[PDB]
């Protein structure tokens, strides 16, 4: 499957725009939003929804999905809109909590120039992503996949890892189709 996509601009009058902007402005109200775009990728959406169905059927009462932030440079925007946050993604970091893609609870973390690098025109880019966090544990630098939940069953693993299990600020996703880049926020200092 090709995973062809379309990019649709949201009007400030749309209730979806106010929902996205309000969440972004909880920690980044000092920045100015230029535009919010919706990413429409049917094959990526279908593979994401299939993984969500499998996760919902095994985790009981757990609310398996969260909406998190991810800053990236302008050059990565066409790669993310097509493939999401896969193995070939340039922003795959091997840092403190494992080798995978990092997502922030608060936009201010993603709004750092190291993550959302300003382009030639001074525009910064942060995605508002649907992430299947599921059941998570504390991460470590050696991880390339999540740890096993039970030492007796090394087959059943955690869904993601975090920096702090009871008060998280970050999540690390290790698999393809575990995150959908629904909205793209373009803003400046
Ligand atoms: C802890 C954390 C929290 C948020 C982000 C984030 O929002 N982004 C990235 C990498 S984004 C990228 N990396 C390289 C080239 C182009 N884009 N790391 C992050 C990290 C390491």
């Amino acid at each position: 499957k090709q995973q062809n996509f379309c990019v649709v601009e949201l009007l400030p009058s749309d209730p979806e725009y106010n929902t996205v902007a309000s969440k972004f402005n909880q920690t980044c109200s000092h920045f100015r939003i230029e535009k919010i775009e919706r990413i429409q990728n049917p094959d990526l959406w279908n593979s994401y929804q299939a993984k969500k169905k499998t996760m919902d059927a095994k985790n009981g009462q757990t609310m398996n999905e969260k909406q998190l932030f991810h800053g990236t440079d302008a050059g990565s925007v066409p790669h993310v809109n097509r493939n999401g946050f896969n193995r070939s993604y340039a922003g795959k970091n091997a840092v403190a909590y494992g080798k995978g893609t990092y997502f922030a609870v608060n936009a201010n973390y993603s709004a750092n120039d190291t993550y959302s690098r300003p382009d030639a025109n001074g525009r910064k880019h942060v995605y508002y992503v649907r992430v299947l966090t599921g059941i998570y544990t504390h991460g470590n630098h050696s991880l390339i996949v999540p740890p096993s939940k039970n030492p007796q069953n090394p087959t059943d693993l955690y869904d993601t890892v975090t920096d702090n299990v009871h008060h998280p600020s970050l999540f690390v996703a290790f698999y393809d189709y575990q995150a959908y880049p629904e909205y793209l926020i373009t803003f400046r200092k």
